C-alpha cells in the first residue's frame, strides 16, 4: 500500500536513501517523500497523507521526528488514520533500534510499508506534551571523562547535572529523597543506547520508572546504562501515571525536547496509534 515518507531536513542528500526510495518506487510502490522544515510542517503533511488515502506515514528521522509524526498521528480526528512507520535517519535512533528496525534501508522501508501495524502506547506530560520513547528528568542547566559528559550532553540534555529532592508517586509506588536521573519510559533506550528502563514494553498500559540514586556520574551509572547491571542504587515502578514534584525545578527531555517546572504528571495513553513493527519486537508484550 501507498505511503508518505516524512523527511527531515537532514535526509535530502542521502544517496542510499533516495537510491532505496527510488528503486522500490519502481517495484510498484507509491511512495510520496514530503520535507520538514519546521514544526507544524508534518502536522500538514499527515493531513496531506490522509487526503491521499495513505496507509502509512513514514517518519525519516531521529526520535523527535517519529515524535513530531506520532503526536500529529493522535491528534487526527476520525476514520481512516495512517499506521506510523519508522525509518532510522537519525543520528542516535534509540526508538527504531529498540523497536527492531532493520539498519538497511530497503529492508527498513519495506517494513514501513508492509509491516503488520499494532497499537501501541503513547504518553502525555502535564495534559500537554506527548512522547513515545522516553522522559529523562535531572537538575541542572540546559545545554574530562567522555562517558560522563555523554550522558548530561546527550541524555538529559543538559551542561550540568546533580542530584536534588523530589517525591514520585504512581500505582504501587511511593518514594522521596534525592534523584540524580528519573528514567520514565515508554521504550526502554534513550541517549543513543542508554538503557534507562530495561523492563519497559510500548503495549502493556504501563510506563516504566527508574530512579537513578547517587552523588554524580559513577562508573556505576555509566555501566548499569550501557549493558545490564543489577543494581540497589535505582528504584523502580511500574504504573499508568506517576506524579513527580520537586522543591526545585526539574528539568526533563522529552524525545529530545525540554521541559521544566516543580511539578509533573505523566500518563500513558492506551494503545494512541498503529505502528508498523516486526513480528519479533522486543517491546511488544507476548501474545
Ligand atoms: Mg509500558
Amino acid at each position: 500500500p501507498a505511503s508518505l515518507l516524512i523527511l527531515n531536513g537532514k535526509s535530502t542528500d542521502n544517496l542510499p536513501l533516495r537510491e532505496a526510495i527510488m528503486l522500490l518506487r519502481e517495484e510498484g510502490m507509491t511512495i510520496h517523500v514530503r520535507v520538514t522544515w519546521e514544526k507544524g510542517d508534518a502536522a500538514r503533511y499527515v493531513e496531506e497523507a490522509r487526503k491521499f488515502g495513505v496507509a502509512t506515514v513514514i517518519a525519516g528521522g531521529g526520535d523527535g521526528t517519529i515524535n513530531e509524526v506520532s503526536t500529529a498521528l493522535i491528534q487526527c480526528e476520525g476514520d481512516d488514520i495512517p499506521a506510523l512507520g519508522i525509518l532510522p535517519l537519525g543520528t542516535a535512533n534509540d526508538f527504531a533500534t529498540s523497536v527492531g528496525i532493520p539498519e538497511a534501508l530497503d529492508k527498513a522501508l519495506k517494513l514501513a510499508i508492509a509491516g503488520d501495524a499494532i497499537a501501541i502506547d503513547m504518553a502525555q506530560v502535564n495534559k500537554q506534551t506527548c512522547f513515545i520513547n522516553m522522559a529523562t528528568g535531572g537538575f541542572g542547566t540546559r545545554i574530562a571523562l567522555g562517558s560522563v559528559s555523554y550522558i548530561i550532553h546527550g541524555l538529559m540534555r543538559m551542561d550540568t547535572l546533580q542530584p536534588d529532592r523530589c517525591e514520585i508517586r504512581g500505582e504501587n509506588f511511593h518514594w522521596q529523597g534525592d534523584a540524580l536521573v528519573i528514567g520514565i519510559g515508554n521504550g526502554r533506550q534513550a541517549g543513543g543506547g542508554q538503557q534507562l528502563c530495561p523492563n519497559a514494553l510500548i503495549n502493556d498500559g504501563l510506563l516504566q520508572l527508574r530512579i537513578f540514586t547517587g552523588d554524580e556520574i559513577l562508573p556505576a551509572l555509566v555501566s548499569t546504562l550501557k549493558s545490564d547491571e543489577d543494581n540497589p542504587n535505582i528504584i523502580e515502578g511500574a504504573s499508568s501515571w506517576f506524579d513527580i514534584q520537586a522543591p526545585h525545578d526539574i528539568t526533563f527531555n522529552l524525545d529530545g525536547e525540554p521541559l521544566s517546572g516543580q511539578n509533573f504528571h505523566i500518563e500513558i495513553l492506551p494503545a494512541a496509534l498503529r505502528c508498523r513493527l516486526p513480528p519479533d519486537c522486543p517491546l511488544l508484550r507476548s501474545t
